[PDB]
């Protein structure tokens, strides 16, 4: 019995292009939460993260829409998240926004240094399916993910 993670959520990306909860329709997406100024931790993860995405990509086909929301707006401005990700996977996007939208959006994935040790999965109708944690390394995180977005249907059983 998942827990309601998630909702809609009003943010910006790294070059400021409006997106919200509607831009992860259509889509598999992975969301990550920390910030730039975050120690050893966060780093650890996005490095994690860039090898489940190219052996993803790579060896089975599969391409996600992997997300940044940094919990310190007061710093993590867009330049500042593209500096920040320019030595990481090209693919994954920072958001950012004002106090009030980054607060709202941490809330909605229930995340009040150390709690960025979750990856979210959200399918293609924007619904929570699975919360990565740490346990997993570079290859059984793959696994998991694999078999999500090969068992996945629109819910619609067409
Ligand atoms: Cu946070
Ligand atoms: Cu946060
Ligand atoms: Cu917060």
């Amino acid at each position: 019995g998942k827990p309601s993670l998630g909702g809609p959520f009003h943010l910006e990306d790294m070059y400021g292009n409006e997106f919200t909860e509607k831009n992860l329709l259509g889509k598999f997406s992975i969301i990550y939460f920390g910030f730039s100024n975050c120690p050893d931790i966060c780093p650890d993860e996005l490095d994690k993260l860039g090898l489940w995405l190219n052996t993803l990509s790579s060896k089975y086909g599969i391409t996600l829409q992997p997300l940044f929301i940094t919990c310190d707006p007061a710093r993590d401005s867009p330049a500042v998240l593209k500096e920040y990700l320019s030595d990481f996977h090209p693919s994954i996007l920072g958001l950012t926004g004002t106090f009030d939208e980054v607060k709202n959006a941490c809330k909605k994935y229930r995340v009040y240094v150390d709690h960025s040790i979750f990856f979210y999965l959200m399918d293609p109708e924007g619904q929570f399916v699975d919360a990565l944690g740490r346990n997993y390394d570079e290859k059984t995180g793959v696994d998991k993910i694999v078999e999500h977005v090969k068992s996945y249907v629109p819910a619609e059983q067409r």
